């Protein structure tokens, strides 16, 4: 679910490890974790 979660995890991966965080249209941005 989600827009492209998995996908969204990289730009946790890349962005930051936070496992938790919100999605948008195409965009993603996590926590602090």
């Amino acid at each position: 679910a989600f827009c492209n979660l998995r996908m969204c995890q990289l730009s946790c991966r890349k962005s930051l490890g936070c496992l938790l965080g919100k999605c948008i249209g195409d965009k993603c941005k996590c926590y602090g974790c």
